[PDB]
Order: C-alpha cells, then sequence, then structure tokens
C-alpha cells in the first residue's frame, strides 16, 4: 500500500464503464479532493473508479484448455451501443485457462476466468485490471508511421497529415470560441475511441463541458459522442498534483483501448498558466518527451496478430501572446505535426484558420503510400504542386506590398488567381455545413485534380495569348467554388471535362 521508489502503486482501473465517465487527474468520478507531493509518493481520498454494482453482459471467447498470453482476448462485453469492450488477459500473465464463466451477467469484481501458469500458480481474472499510470503498457512492436489518421479536414489531411500513432500540437484553449477544428478532430477522426483531457479551468470553459457533451452527437452513428469517449477534467478547483498526473492517466487509458485493437485519439488540453517549482528546466522537458513517446501504432500483446493505435493531439498555450518559452518550444521539439491556428486568418474569416506557411507535418512521406495505393496514385505530386503554388503566391504578395499590382504580367496574375481558388475552394472548409463538415479522401483528391487541372489549363491559355480576364470569368470557375458543397464525387469529377471544353471554346475564339 505504501512503499519506496516512484509512488507505491499510483494506478488506474480498466474495464467496462470507462466509457461515458468523467474523471479527475487520478480517476475519481465527478469532482473529489486533494493529493500532494510526487517525485517520491502520494496520498489520496475516497471514490470508486468503476461501479461494482452494475451488471455487464459477458460473452466468453475462449474455452477450458486454451493456452493464453498477456493481451489475449478471453471475452467481449457490449459496453455502449458503439463500443464492444474486449476482455484481455493482463500483461505478465500466461498459461492454460482452467476455468471460464459462461455467458451471462456479472459485476466487475466477479471472477470470470482462471489461468494456471506454467509453474502451476492459479491466477484469477476479472473484467477489469489495474495498471500503474507511470509505466507504458507493453506491446510487441511499435510500427513506423504509415497510415494517416483521417480527419476529413482538407488542409490537415492534404498538407499537414497526422499518422495513426502520431503526435500533433495545436494552439490551446480547446474551449476557445475563435476556432472549431479542435471539435472537428474529436468527432471526425477515424479513431474508434477518444480520450479527452479538457483542462478548461474557469467559467465559460467548464460548465459547457457538463450537459452539452451528453447531447453531442457522434456524426458517424447518430448516437452520443460520450458513448466512445472518456472525459478527464482538469479544473482550477483541483490540486496541482492530480492535474499533472491527468495526462499519464489519460494515456494509460488510451493504451488500454489500443491493446484491444482500437485506434484511439488522445486530446490533451492546456491553459495559460503558472507552472513553476533532478537538474531542472531541462528535466520536465525530458519527461514531456517521454509522455509523447507513449504515442504510437503497435502490434499489441496477444496470440493473434493485432494492431491498435494511440494518436496524440496536444493543445499549446503560452503564458503571453508569444509562442516562446514554457510549453511551446518544448512541445514543438517532440511533436511531428503543428497546426498553426492563426488569429489573423480567423479575423479574415478564412476557416479552418490554419496558417499554411507556418504549419508542418513530418508525416507526409510516411503516409503517402497509403494514399497512392488506396485513394489516388498522384496524391503527393498534387499536394506538393499545390503547396508550391501557395509558396509562390506568398512571395508574390510580399513583392506586391512593396511595388503594388499594376506591373504584374498576365502569368503572375494567373498564379494569383489560381492560388486564390486553392485558398477559397480547397483550404477553406465549412464545418457548419451538412456536406462540407467532412470531406472523404476520395473527394479531397478529386477536388484537388479539378483545381490543378484548371491551373494547367490556365497557364496553357496564358501561354497562347488568351487574356486572363477571359479565364477569370470562365463559367466553370463558380462551379469549382461550390464543389465542396457537392456530395456526389462523380459530379465533381465531371468538372475536369467541363473545364477542358470551356477552355477549348476559348482557344477557338482566339485562334489560339
Ligand atoms: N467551417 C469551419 N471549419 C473549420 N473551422 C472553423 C469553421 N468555422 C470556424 N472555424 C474555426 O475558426 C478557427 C480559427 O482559429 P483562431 O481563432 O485563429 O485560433 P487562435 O486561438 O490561435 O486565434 C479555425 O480553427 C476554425 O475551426
Amino acid at each position: 500500500e505504501p512503499v519506496v521508489g516512484t509512488g507505491a502503486s499510483l494506478s488506474v482501473e480498466l474495464g467496462p464503464r470507462l466509457l461515458t465517465s468523467i474523471y479527475d487527474g487520478i480517476q475519481r468520478p465527478l469532482e473529489v479532493i486533494r493529493e500532494k507531493t510526487g517525485d517520491f509518493i502520494a496520498r489520496g481520498v475516497t471514490a470508486p473508479a468503476l461501479p461494482r454494482d452494475k451488471k455487464w453482459h459477458f460473452i466468453p471467447k475462449a474455452k477450458v484448455g486454451d493456452k493464453v498470453v498477456g493481451g489475449d482476448i478471453i471475452g467481449e462485453v457490449p459496453e455502449t451501443s458503439i463500443i464492444v469492450h474486449k476482455i484481455m488477459v493482463p500483461p505478465g500473465i500466461e498459461g492454460e485457462i482452467v476455468e471460464i464463466a459462461e455467458e451471462g451477467d456479472y459485476t466487475i469484481e466477479e471472477v470470470i476466468a482462471k489461468v494456471k501458469t506454467p509453474s502451476g500458480e492459479i491466477k484469477e481474472l476479472k473484467m477489469y485490471q489495474r495498471w500503474p499510470v507511470r509505466v507504458k503498457r507493453p506491446y510487441k512492436e511499435k510500427l513506423p508511421p504509415e497510415v494517416p489518421l483521417i480527419t476529413g479536414q482538407r488542409v490537415i489531411d492534404t498538407f499537414f497529415p497526422q499518422a495513426k500513432g502520431g503526435t500533433a500540437a495545436i494552439p490551446g484553449p480547446f474551449g476557445s470560441g475563435k476556432t472549431v477544428t479542435q471539435h472537428q478532430l474529436a468527432k471526425w477522426s477515424d479513431a474508434q475511441v477518444v480520450i479527452y483531457i479538457g483542462c478548461g479551468e474557469r467559467g465559460n470553459e467548464m460548465t459547457d463541458v457538463l450537459e452539452e457533451f451528453p447531447k453531442l452527437k457522434d456524426p458517424k452513428t447518430g448516437k452520443p459522442l460520450m458513448e466512445r469517449t472518456v472525459l478527464i477534467a482538469n479544473t482550477s478547483n483541483m490540486p496541482v498534483a492530480a492535474r499533472e498526473a491527468s495526462i499519464y492517466t489519460g494515456i494509460t487509458i488510451a493504451e488500454y483501448f489500443r491493446d484491444m485493437g482500437y485506434d484511439v485519439a488522445l486530446m490533451a488540453d492546456s491553459t495559460s498558466r503558472w507552472a513553476e517549482a533532478e537538474g531542472y528546466p531541462a528535466y520536465l522537458a525530458s519527461k514531456l518527451a517521454e509522455f509523447y513517446e507513449r504515442a504510437g501504432r503497435v502490434v499489441t500483446l496477444g496470440s493473434d496478430y493485432r494492431v491498435g493505435s494511440v494518436s496524440v493531439i496536444g493543445a499549446v498555450s503560452p503564458p503571453g501572446g508569444d509562442f516562446s518559452e514554457p510549453v511551446v518550444q518544448n512541445t514543438l521539439r517532440v511533436v511531428k505535426v503543428f497546426w498553426a491556428l492563426d488569429a489573423d486568418l480567423a479575423r479574415r474569416r478564412h476557416f479552418p484558420a490554419i496558417n499554411w506557411l507556418t504549419s508542418y507535418s513530418l508525416y507526409v512521406d510516411a503516409v503517402k503510400d497509403w494514399w497512392h495505393k488506396n485513394i489516388d496514385p498522384e496524391w503527393k505530386a498534387m499536394r506538393d504542386k499545390a503547396m508550391a503554388l501557395l509558396q509562390k503566391e506568398s512571395e508574390l504578395q510580399e513583392i506586391v506590398r512593396i511595388v503594388g499590382p499594376d506591373a504584374l504580367p498576365e502569368r503572375e496574375r494567373a498564379i494569383l488567381l489560381v492560388a486564390r481558388m486553392l485558398r477559397e475552394d480547397y483550404l477553406q472548409q465549412d464545418a457548419f455545413d451538412e456536406v462540407d463538415t467532412y470531406c472523404p479522401p476520395e473527394k479531397q483528391v478529386t477536388m484537388m485534380r479539378v483545381l490543378l487541372n484548371f491551373y494547367d489549363k490556365t497557364m496553357e491559355a496564358i501561354n497562347r495569348g488568351v487574356p486572363l480576364e477571359e479565364i477569370a470569368k470562365l463559367p466553370v470557375r463558380e462551379e469549382i467554388g461550390r464543389m465542396k458543397f457537392e456530395r456526389d464525387v462523380s459530379k465533381i469529377r465531371s468538372l475536369i471535362d467541363k473545364t477542358n471544353e470551356q477552355f477549348e471554346e476559348l482557344f477557338k475564339k482566339y485562334g489560339a
């Protein structure tokens, strides 16, 4: 109960009823009290993490005489209408199943299986397990980044992708009302389970968490989002030790769902705060690295080949306006993706307000082959080409700030026209629209083809004396501006041929 080292069993419970729960930094339900210290040990107070009274349906998935290892799945429990809970042998336990519960209803303290280890010790297995939050749950192998976390947000999926098992940062307050991508990511990413550490601490970012989240829908199923979510609260009311520990608790819970074969998204909030008071400054930064090192897509423990994932999205909010010290410089050395939410884009109402010049993803090469093989062989070429055009536009805009626009040749005016179309018809996305709130991979590449083909044809036309003013008012342009609102991808695809012919009608009219 007490003991020396790093804590004496600072841990979490894992079994049916993690989903829909609201918790604190150390897994106590709807607001409890005070913990102290760390670096050595810690003290606690009363609350039961998972209900012992509630009865769960257990479907056995193994028989007497089955050999099992850590992570093997011995049964299933239908926990919400979205998520089947997978009952696994805890890590470090192996042997022969000598006893196993029949199908039926059971509380979580009941013994649903027994394992005889090779030395003969009999281990009793319940529907839940405990794990020290500060030790990475083990796995067979950490796979290299390969499969994108598909977000359905064009700028992210196309230009700044996150891999499943990857690490990403975004400017913080998740509760910030100036942006909604943080909410788009939670509901649309193709993770089955979300672990959310909303440490919104005061007023308008705290009671909006309670009794809206229960009404929030999971757009994929119609059912509520909380049926595939675990909330971890981090209020100003709470002790600084439980706040600190909350991310370790969240990522341990994420890892546990990963181990079942789920893709999970862990979203960690953060606030403009005074975190102050081992060779320090550098040490905390080294420990943060370790937290982010727990993200990954893995072959999980178990006898079946099984893959699961934890992807991390961390909020970042410096004390001041400037993104220099505390959290931001230290976070940006470890994360492979930064989505630079930009107050000046927001005021211009360019939405998602993601600065396409200051954001970055180091996963582009990691994920390209998944796109090429599954969606479009030209994904990476198109993406690179569109970015180069965005870079060119920005270089041109700088020059035109100095000398103005009147001296622009047709060619540069043309680059400006097409870059503007890319920004308006592709980067900008309407999270409030029934269609455009999510953009499937197949739609993203077709929209990109339409735009780049219009670019090719624009430059071909300039190259042949067609005035730009004639191209600017080509009727298909306005259809290109509305294609994000079209569900039918084949109708978007048809814009390619329509662009081609309209341009032919222009080559003709000029003898070009
Ligand atoms: N249709 C939309 N799609 C995506 N985001 C939207 C939409 N409408 C509004 N927004 C949000 O506005 C945000 C702008 O963020 P911003 O306020 O610049 O962050 P910061 O806190 O750094 O200023 C975008 O992330 C975007 O979510």
